[PDB]
């Protein structure tokens, strides 16, 4: 019982674009405000 996600928050449109992510969820402030798909959870 130890550890399920990642270790370093950030979405793949806050990748892409070189974007500041506060990290609300499930999409940050970007993705919402231009109807993005929020995905910070890899593989
Ligand atoms: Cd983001
Ligand atoms: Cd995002």
């Amino acid at each position: 019982m130890k550890l399920l996600s990642s270790i370093e928050q950030a979405c793949d449109i806050c990748r892409l674009k070189k974007l500041k992510c506060s990290k609300e969820k499930p999409k940050c402030a970007k993705c919402l405000k231009n109807n993005w798909e929020c995905r910070y959870s890899p593989k």
